[PDB]
């Protein structure tokens, strides 16, 4: 009740100002749309694990090509969300992480070092999982983070489970929702959370940037799925901690964060984006939110929408960008 009324106050505020895509009203209420409150930017998810419940698989379908067209809508050309969460909807994917130890186990794989920001080493992914398996111990692992590996340079199999499942056919980026170019992924890897190290911290994090096709900007879509050795959906995992900007303050934060948009994603900011650098941001009327994204969720970024992660709980990414 009290979501579908929050959410309809804001669909009503949306609309006296932009055109919005059309959704019947059995589908939304299975939306959510809401303002962060001490940054004001919009957030819309839903629940897959609501939705298949009351929908069928043909309107399962329909509800998920209206979900993302209403999530990347724009005015004027700047997205209206600055995130959309799809809650759950990775349940079914199968385990990418051991799907790459088993059919791909000799690929060699860059692993980052816990301690020393300056080591790389080298190995089969088989022997990276089994160590990530070995050190797995509620909910990180001591091992270091699996740099990001090519799925689109067999991994054919991993393609076609992300292909089929909810949401992400139309948003591939071979999908019907893209204008298409391997330089888009999708890319894998491996985060195995912040945590101390014997003591020093293990700061597990992504600064800040804005996704680009390289130079244009571009939408981002991604699939977490928790580390867990071989259940209530709402006491799983928070795995990462995520900071998104308005996309119509771009040049704001930016310039406030002393971003180079020129840079690759890697070098576009060199400072840490905390809730004292959010209140001072705020002053100048920057809109951001900042939330949790679980085990088993989707997401996507709309173009220009400038964000940060941090990894809280060991997890693995599945992420590419979509030129829409
Ligand atoms: O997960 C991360 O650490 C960064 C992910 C991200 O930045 C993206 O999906 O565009
Ligand atoms: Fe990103």
């Amino acid at each position: 009740n009290a979501t579908m009324r929050i959410t309809n106050r804001n669909l009503k505020m949306l609309t006296r100002q932009f055109d919005l895509p059309k959704m019947s009203s059995r589908f939304r209420k299975f939306v959510r749309i809401r303002r962060h409150p001490n940054g004001m930017a919009t957030i819309i998810s839903c629940d897959y694990n609501q939705i298949k419940q009351h929908l069928g698989p043909n309107e399962m379908k329909h509800f998920e090509r209206q979900f993302v067209r209403l999530g990347f809508a724009e005015n004027n050309g700047v997205p209206l969300f600055a995130i959309g969460v799809m809650e759950n909807a990775a349940e079914a994917l199968h385990d990418q992480f051991e799907w790459l130890a088993k059919n791909s186990p000799n690929t060699q794989v860059k692993v980052g070092s816990l301690t020393n920001k300056q080591f790389i080493e080298t190995m089969p992914m088989k022997k990276y999982y089994e160590s990530a398996m070995e050190t797995l111990d509620m909910g990180t692992f001591r091992f270091g983070p699996l740099m990001s590996l090519s799925m689109v340079g067999n991994f054919k199999e991993m393609l076609d489970a992300l292909n089929a499942a909810p949401f992400l056919g139309p948003i591939m980026p071979w999908g019907d929702f893209s204008e298409v170019t391997s330089d888009d992924g999708p890319i894998f890897w491996v985060r195995p959370g912040e945590q101390m190290v014997p003591e020093t911290a293990f700061n597990d994090r992504t600064n800040a940037h804005a996704d680009q096709v390289r130079v244009k900007s571009t939408a981002a879509v991604g699939v977490l799925q928790g580390i867990r050795n071989p259940y209530y959906e709402d006491e799983r995992k928070a795995v990462k901690e995520v900071i998104v900007f308005d996309a119509h303050d771009l040049h704001k934060v930016a310039h406030h964060l002393a971003m180079d948009l020129y840079e690759p994603p890697v070098s576009q900011c060199h400072r840490w984006v905390d809730d004292a650098i959010l209140n001072t941001m705020r002053r100048e009327g920057i809109r951001y939110a900042k939330l949790e994204l679980h085990e088993n969720d989707m997401y996507f970024l709309p173009r220009n929408v400038i964000h940060q992660f941090r990894t809280v709980s060991a997890c693995s990414s599945v992420a590419w960008h979509v030129r829409l």
